[PDB]
């Protein structure tokens, strides 16, 4: 699987690719960075209720027409246009076309420009329209080409998948074991907070990380008990691997300087 | 405690024991994996309030019968026909009788098989029942047999016994302390949250840990300074013997790899 | 690690402070751990709602008379009585007379041992009873004599002094500025939960030690920057002297090994 | 330690800026603590609900007459004369007047005294006597002229100005990551206590820091997950750069001893 080779693509890559190659690279840097952060503020604000009053065709969040009267959408287009141009450039200025699914600052831009187009063909089986404007979310990500801090976080959660894992399982255990313990030591009571264990993964998941939230708590004392473990056995199981996961990123972190 | 070695029940030990040997070997690991994680969903999915509110055949949440009807019933049947099968098997191929008590991850599977034959016992004071039942959740912690870091967590544990009974006892102390404090700081009027010390008690745990619940909270000036050196005296108590178990953690962790 | 010196209390004091110099020592410090909780559970439980209801007989929990009726105050004088005699005994094999200031773990004693003396005498202005009904909570501390643990903990706060000046030095500025930050944020509306700066410390407090309470939190926009300010800070001023803490209690805690 | 230049300066300036030169240094070094601590507990006094209900005459919390009835203004007026003679004998005895715009030190004497001239001035829109009355407390800074803790923790802070800057563009990101999550999780309901994205920050921020109000909570199962994920990442998120933190925290403080 050897690379298109098509000895097209250095100028354009130089000057899209490395900020510090030259004046112009660096606005084109800052200027990206200046539209994804345009996208995001508009991407948060057309959910403000202001709007949502006035609003298949209210999933979509913006009016797709030949007027353009909304001004979200005006945004949202621009931002899309300027993402569709830099990704057309990457990509005509990328020679490795089998190693695309491996780079993942490549399938970001892909994630970014896709919901914008999905949601255009299928304007012209129902949540699909809102998992879509959920996914819109990961232009947030397409800032990481432009930071090195959250490409030294991505290295760190490459790094740490094990670390991760253990803390997800870890959890995953203390959660089950206390919230069944929860709903049996609170189980004889009308006025319980827990009508099942699955309703008290919620409370055993806020004490665990000691978060608190009060909206379920333990009445009995045998509860209380069961709730006072759950916090110490969560700041156990968190503290466990947090530190290894710590020490992956600060040798990522003093790694580049 | 190894297998007997005597060449006739060598093949089954081999294919219980060692995933690693084989195919098939893997294959009953995984058959294992999934049977216990169904029976913890089976377990955990008994409880929801869409039976309960139409209420020896209530307090187990299956009916034992000759109909057997109960689909919750036939998967916890079938889970536990498997978890015998594994028992017999190994301690068939188990010769040390003497060590009964020390091995952990045999009577793991006993205390996994052992409330379904109770109850089926005693369906032939009654907080029994419960206690039973509250019992049977420790299937999940037969999946350490299958997974390393939860071996490396029970080895973590037993090797921190000191540092985790300080904890508690600093916890304690703290709990105590505070608890009196609390309560005296905010006795002299009708609407104070703190009826008693052992009701304070749960105030003081919930502040120390920094789950922070707001069910019950100081409303005196006095009240409210002995809570803020309650969560930061909490803080500390818990940040002084945490590193030793992490540290602890990491030695057995990164000895295996 | 030198005899008490008066020639004659040397036996006494070999028996009641080496445990394990003889069979007897130990019996004595299983005896003494006892009565010690013993006392703390009598303390603790005086202040249920059953007996405090049928309401000086309420002030101290305890009626001091020849019939002597109560069983919380039977076991208050028995403990009272041990604790004495122990005193005594030490007292008598202790020199130090002009060392007032000095020890600790006998001045434990002497606060363990004042309150029932004191209201006895003050039966024969007001706030008196209750500060004194307070300080008799310090009988928990005469339990470090026989866990080693306790004494590290003691040995550690007597060591990271400036480092714990320190950290309530740095949780007064930033509770100062966050309470004077979010009540400023949250000052023109009706219904603010900030009605001065000092009642924003409890909020500030709790925020900065991430405990959470929700009987007051920020409303507005600004305030809820504030707030999101407060917990980052809060975070990173208790992270600051909490690791030279937990070194120093590291070093005494493996310096007995 | 530069020259005076002026032949006048090295005498007044030796007094007024090394504590333990002299006894009279050590005085002036006092008072001025007592008088920073005097105009602190002043400050935050004058917001008490009991005066400001009875009220240009509250939006300064003093007023400013030839009687001059206020105590509040008495004190106010008295620190600030001090801090103008402090700050007025330290520049004329400072030589090198090129690094007053760098030195901290001096801006923060000079923001100390600014707002109280400049309600003066404006008394002989609205919102900009609040923000001066906010900016007085910067006063709480002035304490770090006397205390070496807080000299290190400003170096610290300047040193840790990336690894800052890195925690909360990681709060950033997983703010608004998990906001979007949450609002989307939570959207198809009359009950949801996410009514947008930016209102969903709030949350974001509150289960990230583990602080943990309890105002808005998720009510959905999607909800639910998505603030395990927020308590995880939030926890992950700030241990990952507050360790470096820390380094450097004790690095300049064992400088020092």
């Amino acid at each position: 699987r050897p690379l298109p080779e098509n000895e097209f693509q250095r100028q354009v890559w130089l000057l899209f690719e490395y900020p510090e190659s030259s004046g112009p690279a660096r606005i084109i840097a800052i200027v990206s960075v200046m539209v994804i952060l345009i996208s995001i503020v508009s991407f948060c604000l057309e959910t403000l209720p202001i709007f949502r009053d006035e609003n298949s065709q209210s999933t979509i969040g913006y009016q797709q027409s030949t007027s353009f009267t909304d001004p979200f959408f005006i945004v949202e287009t621009l931002c899309i246009i300027w993402f569709s141009f830099e990704f057309l450039v990457r990509f005509f200025a990328c020679p490795s076309k089998a190693g695309f699914f491996t780079n993942i600052m490549n399938i970001i831009d892909i994630v970014a420009i896709i919901p914008y187009f999905i949601t255009l063909g299928t304007e012209l089986s129902l949540a699909i329209l809102r998992v879509i404007r959920l996914v819109r979310v990961f232009r947030i990500f397409k800032l990481s080409r432009h930071s090195k801090g959250l490409q030294i976080l991505g290295q760190t959660l490459k790094a740490s998948m094990r670390e991760l894992g253990l803390l997800i399982f870890f959890l995953f255990i203390g959660v089950i074991l206390f919230s069944s313990a929860v709903y049996f030591a609170e189980a004889d009571e009308r006025d319980s907070q827990f009508p099942s264990i699955p309703d008290a993964f919620w409370w055993a998941v806020v004490s665990m990380t000691t978060v608190g939230y009060g909206d379920m708590v333990p009445t009995t004392i045998g509860g209380k008990i069961v709730g006072s473990l759950c916090a110490i056995a969560g700041v156990l199981t968190i503290a466990l691997p947090v530190p290894v996961i710590v020490s992956n990123f600060n040798y990522f972190y003093h790694r580049e300087t």
